[PDB]
């Protein structure tokens, strides 16, 4: 009854906010916004890798299977983060406290369609009143459910999926008794997340080939894995 | 205890098998396979539209909202069908009884990567022993959960989602007592379905622009809606 330990644990393992710090010496331009965003992503992925080791069972997989999960799920983790930070805002995406993209900046950056898809994720979660407890559980599920076609131990990854789905089911059964289907509702938000992340990955891989926007090693490695 | 009526109803509303009938006068080629497949799709979409009217609540939405759901979900419905027909096969996709694609034909048709993604859907469902009862419920859910960004009555579509998610939850709670999380497991197969269908839509829209493969009105209309 007090509530689910995995959800508690995920809460306290939630990394601290990080700043985008767009270079205040560089004139605004699409290249500046895209450099800034992929710079921020590269920093967030460091923190994401650290965070994953908090997920029960995760650090017990092979390094290869750890990497495979992260290489598949990184973009959905990143997007769920900007979605969650944006729930109190209206038509704006809080990439960071100092980097809030409105429609006008989305257009300038060539990101109007993707950001509009991400806004559709925010809109659904706003209506569902997504809680931080659910947000963290969904990030972890998104990692374990990431559909890497490279898993060595398929059964241990399906066990990690089970563990986390259970934590979601138990959280919802204790906290959200008014809706016996709230857990399933949350799971059904995942296909739009996968959809958007698939398009974001394509967008950014294209940006990388085109080579106008500098990217860092970690973000490039993730970008370069199965796409 | 006998079991869930919506699942029963979906079962009996399941359309009959249809044949691909590749033209036995046309020499085999990528254009022939792709013509045949988009021809079959066009015929299946007629039957899919008919079928949807069986789903409780569906025919009560606006024609616009009916069309919007179908325009978003058509490809995931089609793919789930070929996946389901392929579960008893090994590395082969049963587009129709007379049209079973192996790896060699996938390569010839430029479909090796997509068909390999579809095979990954089959592999997961084989391990899960997907039943016809689940397959039909998942098709219906995929329709209601299709994330059209054009819905007029958002609340009635979320009610259709609720109804069908409930039918899945009840089916699993009665039939699959050995796994209290089987319903959620099924829902978590949906992101790979959305992933694959997003890539299939892009693939085929490209095929259409390129104009080497003739397509019929219905398939073209669905192809032309938000992409
Ligand atoms: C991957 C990236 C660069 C990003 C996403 C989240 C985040 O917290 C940092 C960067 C990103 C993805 C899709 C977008 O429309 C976007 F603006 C930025
Ligand atoms: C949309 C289409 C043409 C199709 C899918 C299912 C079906 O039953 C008929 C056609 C299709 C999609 C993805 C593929 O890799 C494919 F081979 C065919």
């Amino acid at each position: 009854k007090p509530y689910n330990k995995i959800v508690s644990h995920l809460l306290v393992a939630e990394p601290e906010k990080i700043y985008a710090m767009p270079d205040p010496t560089v004139p605004d331009s699409d290249i500046k916004a895209l450099t800034t965003l992929c710079d921020l992503a590269d920093r967030e992925l460091v923190v994401i890798i650290g965070w994953a080791k908090h997920i029960p069972g995760f650090s017990t997989l092979s390094l290869a299977d750890q990497m495979s999960l992260l290489q598949s799920a990184w973009m959905e983790i990143l997007i769920l983060g900007v979605v969650y930070r944006s729930l109190s805002f209206e038509d704006e995406l809080v990439y960071a406290d100092d980097y809030i993209m409105d429609e006008d900046q989305s257009k300038l950056a060539g990101l109007l369609d993707l950001n509009n898809a991400i806004l559709q994720l925010v809109k659904k979660y706003k209506s569902m009143k997504l809680e931080k407890e659910e947000f963290v559980t969904l990030k972890a599920i998104a990692l374990a459910n990431s559909d890497s076609m490279h898993i060595e131990d398929v059964e241990a990854v399906q066990k990690l999926q089970d563990v986390l789905h259970e934590a979601l089911q138990d959280y919802e059964a204790g906290q959200h008794m008014e809706d016996p289907r709230r857990a399933g509702k949350m799971l059904m938000t995942l296909p739009l997340l996968r959809q958007t992340s698939t398009k974001a990955v394509q967008h950014f891989y294209n940006i990388k080939l085109e080579g106008k926007v500098p990217m860092h090693k970690l973000f490039l490695e993730m970008l370069e894995a199965k796409v």
